[PDB]
């Protein structure tokens, strides 16, 4: 028994049911890629180690 | 098989890692360079060669 409550809690969501919000109108969209999140690095060494 | 011991004797040194003493203290730079032992030169010539 899964009792299916504990589904929307503990399962993970699929990538096929989703709404854009586009300002503030909804437009059907039918893929979405790329809200990624970069850093860059900075790097630092002295004779020391 | 060169037991690294020998490498310790007969392989080169990297740049890479070096400490500054500068007084009576250690300070961690990154670079250091300009440690040059540069001389003059006195010339003379004469008729006979």
């Amino acid at each position: 028994a899964i009792t299916a409550d504990d589904i929307a809690v503990q399962y993970p969501i699929p990538t096929y049911r989703f709404i854009v919000t586009l300002g503030d109108e909804q437009v059907p969209f039918t893929s979405a890629s790329g809200l990624d999140i970069n850093f860059d690095t900075i790097e630092y060494r002295d004779g020391t180690g």
